[PDB]
Formats: structure tokens, sequence, C-alpha cells
């Protein structure tokens, strides 16, 4: 009764990851008052990220701050906003990627507050 | 009221994928009478993955039937099942990775029938 076919999309598809974007861009509040152009979110323990800001230091892209990357690749998600959305319509392309991550750490104690970029 | 760093967690933290094969093997019926020890899924459009049918043909792991592999490198999930797991508490280790993916397929249409295995 359950073709070979299906037995495969059952066992090994999953495409549903492509509404990923679209869900949390929005129930994290990146959609209130403005479509957010780009984001990218990290899919890792805090505590990983956390000792980002104890890993290699490097220049925030724009100068300012201070930066550190990744001495791992860490497994992340892009979100794009699709160039017909129009706020309130807020839609999203997931992208996934594995890629070093760089962000900007502050304060006492030393932690991460904003996401400055990725690396291959 | 929201620190810069609790806005970092807001705006770029998701470490629930952890928990993602735990919640799939389930779902998707791999955890049914015994805990399937080692599963892959492909976060990719359903089509792409069909056309892979199409790429170039490689041996199967067993020297078996037609295989195929992945011109690109995809977006896969590797689930583990733990060493401490017992039915029927199916635990996972959940390992994202890019990988070039390589199907088994036949029939007609000409359709993807198994996962053979990944490849970097
Ligand atoms: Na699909």
């Amino acid at each position: 009764k359950e073709s070979r076919a299906k037995k495969f999309q059952r066992q090994h598809m999953d495409s549903s990851s492509s509404t990923y974007c679209n869900q949390m861009m929005r129930r994290r509040n990146m959609t209130q008052g403005r479509c957010k152009p780009v984001n990218t979110f990290v899919h890792e323990p805090l505590v990983d990220v956390q000792n980002v800001c104890f890993q290699e230091k490097v220049t925030c892209k724009n100068g300012q701050g201070n930066c550190y990357k990744s001495n791992s690749s860490m497994h992340i998600t892009d979100c794009r906003l699709t160039n017909g959305s129009r706020y309130p319509n807020c839609a999203y392309r997931t992208s996934p990627k594995e890629r070093h991550i760089i962000v900007a750490c502050e304060g006492s104690p030393y932690v991460p507050v904003h996401f400055d970029a990725s690396v291959e």
C-alpha cells in the first residue's frame, strides 16, 4: 500500500524547513512596523555563541566596536525578504548554511550584542 | 527595557533545532516497534531532489541498482540514535550538514526510492 517513492518521501524528505523564516521573523517581532529586510539566526547552544566573544578578534564590518569570529563554522539560517513583499506582508526566503559567524560583544559580562556577518 | 543581549537572543538565537530528530523520527513513524538507528532528511524542494535522478550516475554503496549524485551540495540532517536509547524512548543527536546526496532511482516516472549516502 505504501509505494517505494512515498516511503522515500516519508523517510528522507523535509522540505517544510522552507517555512522557517516566515514563521520566526514574525514570532520574534522582526515584522512589527516594518519588514526587517535581512536577518540571520544561529542554531547552536547559547553558550557556544557566547564563547565566540573570546575567540578570534577581528574588525567589524563597519570598522566600529569589537567583533569576534567563531573558531568553528556553525549552523545558521539567513532570511531575506522577497522583492515583492510590502509591509504588513512580509515573506522571506529561507537559506540554511554552515558558516563561521562574526559577532560584536560588549558589557560585563562580556556577551554578544550584534550579529556582524558570516564567512566561508 | 530590553537589553542589547536579550535582543540579540531574540533576533539571532534558535538553539531549539537540537530536538528536531527526536520529533521527526517519531512523527514520520521511524520509532514504531523499534528505534531506527540512523536516518537522513533532506531539506530541499522535492523537485530538486527528483532531478538528481538525471544528474551524475555513480555506483550504489553496495554495488546494486542505479544511483545518482547531486550536482550541488544540499541541506540535510543526519539523525543518530544515542547509545543509551532503548525502545520505546528514542533519542537522537541532530547533525545538520551541507553534503552532496546520493539517491537510487527507478520506475516510470523515474524517481528517487532510496537514500544511498552523502558526500563532501
Ligand atoms: Na517541495
